[PDB]
DNA sequence: CTGCAGGGTTTTTGTTCCAGTCTGTAGCACTGTGTAAGACAGGCCAGATC
């Protein structure tokens, strides 16, 4: 299964659809493989009615960052 | 029916190149702290003395 392979073997398996995503994002979306596959995953999540996971992913890949704000972290430290 | 020698197959796990790019950690300067080794004091008993 794709989730249990290593990243090297997963790339060896998925490189074809990878380069198809590359050429599609270059043809239509300014060559942004990042945002294209991001919105693809977002909509594939939202289709199953998994609204909490997709809302949390939209909250993560924008605005707030890694779990804590570095400012408040230093605030605690001091 | 059975035994391994060993053929195929993907998968994995390396893996070779450069660049990075973060990171931990081992520097570095520092002075404050706790100790144990060693100087040395003295008193004091034994040895030498009167």
């Amino acid at each position: 299964h794709l989730l249990s392979l290593t990243r090297r073997a997963q790339k060896h398996r998925l490189r074809d659809l990878k380069n198809q995503v590359k050429t599609f994002a270059e043809k239509e979306e300014g060559g942004d493989v990042k945002s294209v596959c991001l919105t693809l995953f977002l909509l594939a999540l939202r289709a199953g009615n998994e609204h909490k996971q997709a809302d949390e992913l939209e909250a993560m890949m924008q605005g707030r960052g890694f779990g804590l704000h570095p400012a408040v972290c230093l605030a605690i430290r001091v």
